[PDB]
């Protein structure tokens, strides 16, 4: 019921973008204090995804991020219990996609649950025609807002031709018990897809956070 300096999570989502109805398991670690995590994600139900996994990787663990001293932790803080969250990403062409997460501590393990919808994305747009080559650097501002907290950054996707695909994403966290809120501040994060294989029905990806005063 403590968060060690090594930890294994345990993720399965539940999908539907633009109508294609999909299930992902994963197994992922890391290591929470230092701000480094990995995942091992495989498509179980509804494989080959006729859409990009740069829209699902965002979705797959805010107990690794690496916090300053001095700024109260809010992931740490809410174990073992844990804590929800509930995201909105805008899509520069119209797509949504609305996510909700629960978190907890199991027999020494994250368990992540997570729920998807994804609508409206063009049929010709850069998520459906996996046009998009993974998320640049972003960086997110945390705020405290009625007793949750709150996180925002608009990320850009890399395009395979050369340009951008812009996004806004909203994401509101709720400790499952009261636990203190900091101040805001920023969280830096790099998000790499590390290995897939030819449909991206399995996939590996590593991201590196780390929260700074702003």
């Amino acid at each position: 019921a403590i968060i060690k300096e090594f930890m294994r999570f345990k993720v399965h989502m539940e999908g539907s973008v633009n109508g294609h109805v999909f299930e992902i398991e994963g197994e992922g670690e890391g290591r929470p204090y230092e701000g480094t995590q990995t995942a091992k994600l495989k498509v179980t139900k509804g494989g080959p995804l006729p859409f990009t996994w740069d829209i699902l990787s965002p979705q797959f663990s805010n107990a690794y991020v690496k916090h300053p001293a001095d700024i109260p932790d809010y992931f740490k803080l809410s174990f073992p219990e844990g804590f929800k969250w509930e995201r909105v990403m805008k899509f520069e062409d119209g797509g949504v996609v609305t996510v909700t997460q629960d978190s907890s501590l199991q027999d020494g393990e994250f368990i992540y649950k997570v729920k998807l919808r994804g609508t409206n994305f063009p049929s010709d747009g850069p998520v459906m025609q996996k046009k998009t080559m993974g998320w640049e650097a972003l960086s997110e501002r945390m705020y405290p807002e009625d007793g949750a907290l709150k996180g925002e950054v608009k990320p850009r996707v890399k395009l395979k031709d050369g340009g951008h695909y812009d996004a806004e994403v909203k994401t509101t966290y709720k400790a499952k018990k009261p636990v203190q809120l900091p101040g805001a501040y920023n969280v830096n994060r790099k998000l790499d897809i590390t290995s897939h294989n030819e449909d991206y029905t399995i996939v590996e990806q590593y991201e590196r956070a780390e929260g700074r005063h702003s």
